[PDB]
């Protein structure tokens, strides 16, 4: 970003009008001008179950391969959207639930309330971090 002085560019792959892959690059050499891969997002849609899965991969510079970094599951329930963010646990071979977000709108798509949670790894229960009504609904 602007504050850290690091520039990135992306390349999107579309399929049937939807984004299925987004690859992130950075320019790390001028003797070549080659854009180096940094991150890759893969999107898995399921219209019937109203669920989108975004899988994130990070470029492993030692192995020169992609490695599983995280997973975001977006579930739609009309006025309610639930987002679960999980981190890949390398030495477990599974995804650990980390953050959860809930967005509630009215029937006109105006946000009513937003909630954020962080997973307590000791108790396996979500900790509330944020809960706020928007000014129009604050009444
Ligand atoms: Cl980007
Ligand atoms: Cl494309
Ligand atoms: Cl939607």
């Amino acid at each position: 970003g602007t504050n850290n002085g690091k520039q990135f560019i992306h390349n999107d792959t579309m399929e049937g009008g939807k984004l299925v892959c987004r690859e992130i690059y950075a320019m790390n050499d001028a003797a070549s001008g080659i854009l180096n891969p940094v991150k890759m997002y893969k999107y898995s849609y399921d219209t019937d179950q109203q669920k989108t899965v975004k899988s994130t991969y990070a470029w492993n510079i030692f192995k020169n391969t992609w490695e599983t970094e995280s997973r975001t599951v977006i579930s739609r329930y009309e006025t309610e959207t639930s987002v679960e963010y999980s981190v890949w646990n390398k030495e477990k071979g599974s995804f650990d639930l980390s953050k959860k977000y809930i967005y509630i709108t009215d029937n006109n798509n105006q946000l009513i309330a937003q909630y954020a949670y962080k997973m307590n790894s000791r108790t396996n229960q979500w900790i509330l971090e944020k809960d706020a009504l928007t000014p129009i609904y604050e009444n």
